[PDB]
């Protein structure tokens, strides 16, 4: 599925990302637009050999099961699979962890360098949540 930019924004905030760990709805938007462009079924390989999987690009090696990464952890208990589905829930827990991790947000290399230190809030402008 190809979310909205508000449409992601409200799920997201349903599922109680906005202010998760600090960060606010902006940069979950900010992130998943330049992660996946709101797709939920984007998949990229990584240079490490590992895939990143859905709207938020969680890769194979330390959080999700995709039969072919060697070094899976499977840290969100999931097949990668999982993580392309119309219905974000699975994402959502899964990133939660993620942004547990001791690096935040940092630990998806494309919000530090595209979103960290912009008016991320300018991603829900608009939106009527
Ligand atoms: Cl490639
Ligand atoms: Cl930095």
């Amino acid at each position: 599925k190809v979310f909205g930019r508000c449409e992601l924004a409200a799920a997201m905030k349903r599922h109680g990302l906005d202010n998760y760990r600090g960060y606010s709805l902006g940069n979950w938007v900010c992130a998943a637009k330049f992660e996946s462009n709101f797709n939920t079924q984007a998949t990229n390989r990584n240079t490490d050999g590992s895939t990143d999987y859905g709207i938020l690009q969680i890769n194979s090696r330390w959080w999700c099961n995709d039969g072919r990464t060697p070094g899976s952890r499977n840290l969100c208990n999931i097949p990668c699979s999982a993580l392309l589905s119309s219905d974000i829930t699975a994402s959502v827990n899964c990133a939660k962890k993620i942004v547990s991790d001791g690096n935040g947000m940092n630990a998806w290399v494309a919000w530090r360098n595209r979103c960290k230190g912009t008016d991320v809030q300018a991603w829900i402008r608009g939106c009527r949540l």
